């Protein structure tokens, strides 16, 4: 029995394992529940703290992934498949993984909290992508992910009501956040340095921990990897979120309190199977089930907190890929497969136009392709493709991205942006696609140095660059060697000169603004083009 | 006559000319000037259309230019050449209707192909005896006849009542056209070829080529046309019947006055009383604005030029048209706060607002907005320099790029022949600041060839290029194409196409293809602005 991989928390005894990193071992300790599982009457809930246990809990396995949709669009297509649940599902999902140095760090570590995107419809902390042993081994980290309640068993709100309050989700990343705060000592982490780190949904939740009180004590430096709370599809208003949970208890058979009985009685299968059909338009990038402005967990829109926040002590790295866009045409956008070139008329182009800002008005929607179109190439067909993806991308992420940026730093905050620029050796998605919408996470996380993962040994040096911006940024605040000269430097992104570096395999670059121009019309033209119908 | 030069004596179908042997740099000219081709548009005449000038006994003088139509004079700049250049040179009065001739000296021997300058001037002012529309080099030259015709300006020439008998509108065009007629008659008498006439004319002349291209009288008169700095599409050339009847009424109030009656009291109104009030006629205060201009009239205009090139048929047609580098410069200078010939003309983000919304005056607050929006650089939007030319833009993208833009694709795409063209270069003795680039008008003194006289102090290089021009246009005017047939080593100027968009740069090196008259921001003026308009409160 080896006492490194004993551990002692709050609750009792764990027992980890011991996990092969290409240079070295690494003490894992996985499926540790935070939770009394989220089950029966508690469906919907906040959850509660994990009753305490006998003798020593086997940690060296993940646990299952939390009850969600699968994707089935591209049938053991590795692409789509990478992201899909590889673990059993069970509402019973309350559980995180902490990867520390094997022997365990002698002194306190900075710890990453890591958590998963996934529309707030799927996701999990066990996929590969998600993997901690390199950035422990490596960086001698220690890190920490959790699984959270996703689709109606996460978000879905009867905004008031005592039973389905909304945000379940997200509480349960707080409380994981707190575990943190009240165990990490013990496998050598240190409290009093967390930095949480997410992609996607996950960029967004961790801004949504930014942006309301009680979270702020549980961490120090957040990094937002191509999400945000603020935009189009992060939050719903009470009054949408009452009406989609209503939707759907209409749609499986269903005053709160005798409504939100009903769905607890109905098998998981069934609210997923209905998930989907309460979206108001035909969308992509528009999720049924997120966190809602309740007031409460969020005391304003994002946007409201945003521009109204104070945010001194706190640092925060964010940043997009750069076709952030082409991942999600193949989802919903006619015209668009990761099997041909995706080439489209002008026609697929204005349709594509009214799903992608599926909120749009005829107007608003007749200045996206104003704007969009290239008059000197008005009905070519790759123009046409590319831009349908940037449209999809800069309403989405890239300038709700530059948005959040600028906000944070008028407001204090300390920021660095980046956008990732490399496509994979190992992609298994088309040219066309250029670098989509996830697929910096393997480099971030180091998995390239596997050296039976068949990457190139420039993206091998690349993924150690990376693994120390991150944890240089989760050390200090500042993603840049605290010694070595000459990089050059990767500035703070600020309102006045709007600095952000190109992350490439060749050394970093300087640029000035996150598509400035094309986001000054999102971000301040077109909801005056609304706010005026 | 007896003692006379034979050489100088023409008779035309009103009567007997003497005119003059004029020097031009590289030889002898004729020119006659101040031939009548209307009866005097006075008294009882005034606001109606041109009567045909009854014949005169004798021998009529044609050696000096004739009297300048009643206009405004612009005292912005009491003195400055570079104000003082466009100012009436010859006295003022209402007995206005002359034109003139220049030819080779002596005449030619086959007929030659014609020419006709119409100048602008805003529609309210422009005279054909300013020193910059001298025919005499191209005359001398190129071998070219050239005519160009007085015709009324502002009230005069476009105070309209529509639908009135007595002031109609449009009278000033109707001179213009009654001058073509002339030339249709008369201009085989100095060696001109009837069966040959190209229009061209300069911002508001050039809006008057354009419709006359789109009048159907006028189409008989002429075979190509050249735009340069103006449209008959746009928002400055044109007003509708409606505000043509109020702002008719609300300046026969400011001067003291059933539509006969008001007409009749105009007709007794000293002309000064006219010109020292046509200004306050205006709805917003603007620049680019003109009190009186040619009115959709559903006669001389059939439907807006907007439908009328949208629809019509041009394949008989053409076109050659084109910009200076930063059109809207010369007009920040004259009403918007902040601007001046005498220091760089930083401005700060108010001042730019403000800027636009006297620029673009017809807007409702939020397209104003929009046009800030698209005019701002996101990266400095504080930015004094960004902010000044950006304001120059708005007002040069507003009037003359973006509908000379419009105007192209449409006629190329209904089957005219159309040749584009952006004229960079800043004549070395321009009297106006560096910031203003190359401004509105100053390409005129090129392509008729001014700097050919020695005296003006011009370089070398800028009397080569001077030729240049006057071959393009004068190979234009004979061919309907500015390419030179025999020499085809130097690069070809292509024709403006839907699909290419092609234009060429016009400066001191040699023509340079270009695609794309500012596409992306024209798309904004010509499509989105139109449909953002969806409000009602304006006017
Ligand atoms: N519950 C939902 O809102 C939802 C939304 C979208 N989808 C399907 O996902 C399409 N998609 C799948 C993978 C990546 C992006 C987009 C299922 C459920
Ligand atoms: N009566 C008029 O329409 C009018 C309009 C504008 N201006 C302005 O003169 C300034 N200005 C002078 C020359 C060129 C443009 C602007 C005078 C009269
Ligand atoms: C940069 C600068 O000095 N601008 C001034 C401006 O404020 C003033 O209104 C104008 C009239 O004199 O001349 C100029
Ligand atoms: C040009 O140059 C001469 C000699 O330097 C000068 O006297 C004259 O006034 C100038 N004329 C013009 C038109 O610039």
């Amino acid at each position: 029995e080896d006492p490194q991989l004993l551990v002692r928390v709050r609750g009792g005894q764990l027992r980890g394992i011991r996990l092969k990193a290409p240079g070295g071992p690494v003490s894992a300790f996985l499926g540790i529940p935070f939770a009394e599982p989220p089950v029966g009457s508690r469906r919907f809930m906040p959850p509660e703290p994990k009753r305490p246990w006998s003798g020593v809990l086997d940690a060296t396995t993940f646990q299952n992934v939390c009850y969600q949709y699968v994707d089935t669009l591209y049938p053991g297509f590795e692409g789509t498949e990478m992201w899909n649940p590889n673990r059993e599902l069970s509402e019973d999902c309350l559980y995180l993984n902490v990867w520390t140095p094997y022997p365990r760090p002698a002194s306190p570590t900075p710890v990453l909290i890591w958590i998963y995107g996934g529309g707030f419809y799927s996701g999990a902390a066990s996929l590969d992508v998600y993997d901690g042993r390199f950035l422990a081994q490596v960086e001698g980290a220690v890190l920490v992910s959790m699984n959270y309640r996703v689709g109606t068993f996460g978000f879905l709100a009867l905004p008031g009501s005592r039973e389905a309050p909304g945000n379940v989700g997200l509480l349960d990343q707080r409380l994981a956040l707190q575990w943190v705060q009240e165990n990490i000592a013990a496998f050598g982490g240190d409290p009093m340095s967390v930095t949480l780190f997410g992609e996607s949904a996950g960029a967004a939740s961790v801004g949504m921990h930014i942006l309301s009180l009680p979270s702020r004590s549980l961490f120090h430096r957040a990094v937002l990897q191509s999400g945000t709370p603020n935009g189009p599809w992060a939050t719903v208003s009470a009054g949408e979120a009452r009406r989609r949970a209503t939707l759907l208890a209409r749609l499986v058979g269903c005053n709160d309190t005798e409504l939100i009985a009903c769905l607890r009685t109905r098998p998981a299968q069934d609210l997923v199977d209905h998930e989907w059909h309460v979206l108001p338009q035909e969308s992509i990038f528009r999720f049924s089930f997120v966190p809602v402005v309740d007031g409460d967990f969020l005391s304003d829109t994002p946007e409201a907190l945003i521009n109204t926040g104070d945010f001194q002590d706190l640092q925060v790295l964010v940043g997009v890929v750069k076709d952030e866009g082409s991942y999600f045409l193949v989802y919903g956008v006619p015209g668009f497969s990761k099997d041909n070139e995706s080439l489209i008329s002008r026609a697929q182009f204005l349709a594509g136009v009214r799903i992608g800002v599926p909120q749009a008005s005829d107007l608003a929607a007749e200045a996206v392709v104003l704007h969009y179109t290239d008059w000197l190439h008005p009905e070519d067909p790759t123009h046409l493709r590319d831009a349908m993806s940037a449209v999809v991308g800069d309403h989405n992420v890239v300038c709700p991205v530059a948005q959040l940026a600028g906000r944070l730093a008028a407001q204090g905050a300390r920021v660095y942006a980046y956008i990732f620029e490399h496509r994979a050796s190992t992609l298994t998605w088309p040219l066309w696609m250029g670098v989509p919408h996830g697929y910096e996470i393997e480099f971030i996380f180091g998995l390239p140095l596997d050296p039976s993962l068949n990457y190139t040994t420039e993206e091998r040096i690349f993924a150690q660059r990376l693994m120390k911006y991150w944890t240089n940024f989760a050390r200090t605040g500042d993603p840049n060697d605290p010694r070595d000269s000459k990089s050059p430097q990767w500035p703070p992104y600020t309102t006045a000169a709007q600095q952000y570096v190109s992350l490439n395999l060749k050394p970093l670059e300087v640029r000035r603004g996150l598509r400035a121009q094309t986001c000054a019309f999102w971000n301040r033209f077109l909801p005056k083009l609304l706010s005026a119908t």
